[PDB]
């Protein structure tokens, strides 16, 4: 996997970001990771939904260079949002919301799974520190 540059539209949600991707408006969906959300009405905003999202907001609005690293399997879900890992200076957002508990590892879906083992190693100690989500 590469990863690209990308540049910030507009953050969404805890778990999904608007982006300008090879010059087009995209919706990403955040590979591998559920957040509690503001959105859907089976839920509307839940516990942690408005934290996970301000922390996703602030973390893009704030890096210098946003990249996005598409995985090995279908890059885009059934609502045409693209499926990614992605990055605000080096450092992975779904990686850093799991590991501040804002959020799970989502059901995985083989072959999009290849930092599945990277992310379930920062929810347990996520867990074992007890932090938001696990609090």
């Amino acid at each position: 996997l590469h990863k690209e540059p990308a540049t910030l539209i507009k953050a969404i949600d805890g778990d999904t970001v608007k982006l300008m991707y090879k010059g087009q408006p995209m919706t990403f969906r955040l590979l591998l990771v559920d957040t509690p959300e503001t959105k859907h009405p089976k839920k509307g905003v839940e516990k942690y939904g408005p934290e996970a999202s301000a922390f996703t907001k602030k973390m893009v609005e704030n890096a210098k260079k946003i990249e996005v690293e598409f995985d090995k399997g279908q890059r885009t879900d059934k609502y045409g949002r693209g499926l990614a890992y992605i990055y605000a200076d080096g450092k992975m957002v779904n990686e850093a919301l799991v590991r501040q508990g804002l959020a799970k590892v989502a059901y995985v879906y083989k072959p999009n799974n290849t930092h599945e083992q990277h992310l379930r190693k920062a929810e347990a100690q996520a867990k074992k520190e007890k932090l938001n989500i696990w609090s």
